[PDB]
């Protein structure tokens, strides 16, 4: 599986995941200083406030 894992709107830069691995992410929120997508191989555990979106595809989370 083969992942994006570039911020936001940046030129796009892929991750290969660990063997077994079948999940993407896309992960968004706010702070002060605006908002913030970040993305990444897996499908990380739920926190407060955070907006996640997982898939389970090649490069399937820009």
């Amino acid at each position: 599986r083969i992942c994006f894992n570039h911020q936001g709107s940046q030129p796009q830069t892929t991750k290969t995941c660990s063997p077994g691995e079948s999940s993407c992410y896309n992960k968004q929120w706010s702070d002060f200083r605006g908002t913030i997508i970040e993305r990444g191989c897996g499908c990380p555990t739920v926190k407060p406030g955070i907006k996640l979106s997982c898939c389970e595809s090649e490069v399937c989370n820009n």
